[PDB]
């Protein structure tokens, strides 16, 4: 059972990796909101929901990481 | 048995990395959206139905990335 | 046999890390669909087809990592 | 148990490279702040909180590989 | 032979990552077209073949990438 | 012992990796900075403290990653 | 030997992940075309040229890689 | 001894990747100078002392990257 | 002398992924030379050497990485 | 012996990863320069030693990702 372990907590460190795709994307949206906001202002009610949208699917690319992550942990 | 399940383990690991892809595409498609309709607020009902299929097309290839880590843990 | 059976687990996990690519080509593609449609709206039929060639290309690349991924797996 | 405690800390160093998407991410958020802010100074009170929305999240995904790192070194 | 046969399998899967760089590269150069002809309808008959030569040269380093993956999968 | 002092040395020099998200992420808070302050030099007292919030945030990804280094080369 | 062939298939696989730079560098030209002739069409037979040249020489580290690939291989 | 001598020498070449960070950001620090210098050449004194210290802060992420590289290889 | 050998073929691919950096940046030079003589014709003769030098500069870091490539192969 | 000869040799290779950086850097300071001097001719002189400082700094990373090359190498 030792190279098993091994294997699951090498494999749980590796699964983080792809996290980094949700902290990237999240700010990415964000960015494109703080800036259309600045260039149009009467559009914020508009695009802030636009912008809840792209959080939310982003960071569940990074969720799905972290769930294989703990599997393998636990 | 114990090389093919460590084997299984740390590859399902791996298999998450690509997720990064999705995290980052959909983020870009979004952003695209929010500052399409800030400068053209005109054109939301248009662009909205184009953001939702690249979403879904750029998700598609990190829905799949998953598939194959499910199938190398179950 | 256990040895290659492990390899072949390994080698399927790292072949889907490919498919960032297309996660983020697709999304690249469509973000300019939706800029391009933003300022000019009636360009939108002349642009929404090479967006889905663009869109088919990047993809193949995705696909053909997939298809390495399954001949690994199976 | 050689092998299990290597694994622990290699799979602690590399739960650290995600790290690198908050560092890039919350720089991404700033900078659009930035930017707004000097193209619009009227917009600063609308957009600095929406600034530091986006940095909270971004962060989360950082604290999340740091989480794991820490289980690995001392769980 | 097993040794042998496990690197074959693992090199063939390593050899796909290259993948992404057409994968990009392609979309780069419809995004240009795209956002090129948006700008400039009048321009597109010039830039389509542009943009088929650009996708064609980007898209034969996937294709080698490719053909070394095929060779250690099927040599 | 000795395969687990390999794994700490290993693990160190892979968490160093992740500093470059904060080597990328200052770069990118000051180039809005810069760009920011010559597009509108009237907003620079406004913006720099910005710049200052954003680069610290940026920098603390980088000090984790360096923290666990330490401690696998010193623990 | 099994070592030596097992590193050989190994080691041309990684010598592939080098190909993403010239599948991106060469897209990156050609939009920079493309976007270049939509702005100003009267340029085209200047910045053509200078195309091919970038092209060419991004090209080239792509070519490399897989020399160092096809050595490995096959020498 | 061997093993650790081994892990140390691989240690101190995987530390060196980071250094690849400050490479692209000192850049992107000293791209933002040229070109705010060049939109408003008056502002050179302003920006100057500020891509300075863009820059050291930048470096130091790299410096601390080589510090463990020496601390490895030493 | 097999560990050796094999290590030197690892080595030889590992050391041509930095390739990546002037496949890019020759790329990125060459982009900035067609955007800058598309906006202002009359610049040509000034930029092109410059780009030239950039190219150089850029390249020499992927002839570093193919010579570490060559000693270990050969 | 063997061992940490192989690990000087595979240590070699990944320190030239790094490289990359100075690669794509050096080519962002050059696109800079090239992009400045389109726009605003009348600045080449003030400019100019802002990107050749630039293009030192950034190379100066790649420099040292070189030297630890070279120390594991010989
Ligand atoms: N994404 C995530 O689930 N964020 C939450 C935070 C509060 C608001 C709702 C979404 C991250 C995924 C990786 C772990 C940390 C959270
Ligand atoms: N993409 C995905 O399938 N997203 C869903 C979200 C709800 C609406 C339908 C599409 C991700 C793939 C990787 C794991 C997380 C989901
Ligand atoms: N791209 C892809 O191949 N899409 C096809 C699917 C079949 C019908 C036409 C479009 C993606 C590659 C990764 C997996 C998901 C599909
Ligand atoms: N982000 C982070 O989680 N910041 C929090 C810390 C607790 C108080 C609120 C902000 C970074 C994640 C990586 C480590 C450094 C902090
Ligand atoms: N590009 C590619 O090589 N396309 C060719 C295929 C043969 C017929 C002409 C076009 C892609 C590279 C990655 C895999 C899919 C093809
Ligand atoms: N950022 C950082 O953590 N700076 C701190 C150090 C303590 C005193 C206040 C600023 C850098 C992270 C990478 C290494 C160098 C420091
Ligand atoms: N680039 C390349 O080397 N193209 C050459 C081929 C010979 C004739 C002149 C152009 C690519 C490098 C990766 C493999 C595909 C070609
Ligand atoms: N950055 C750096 O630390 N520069 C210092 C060098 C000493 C004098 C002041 C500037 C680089 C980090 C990687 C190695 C080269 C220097
Ligand atoms: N860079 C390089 O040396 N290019 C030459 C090509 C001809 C004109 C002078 C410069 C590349 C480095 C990696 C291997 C291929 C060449
Ligand atoms: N940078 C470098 O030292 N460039 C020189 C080029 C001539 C003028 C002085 C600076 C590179 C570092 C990595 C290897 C190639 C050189």
């Amino acid at each position: 059972m030792q190279l098993v372990l091994a294997a699951k907590y090498i494999g749980a460190g590796i699964s983080t990796i792809g996290l980094l795709g949700a902290g990237i994307g999240i700010a990415i949206v964000f960015a494109a909101l703080i800036n259309g906001v600045s260039r149009n202002p009467s559009i914020k009610d508009t695009v802030f929901p636009m912008a809840i949208l792209g959080f939310a699917l982003s960071e569940a690319t990074g969720l799905f990481c972290l769930m294989v992550s703990f599997l393998l942990l636990f």
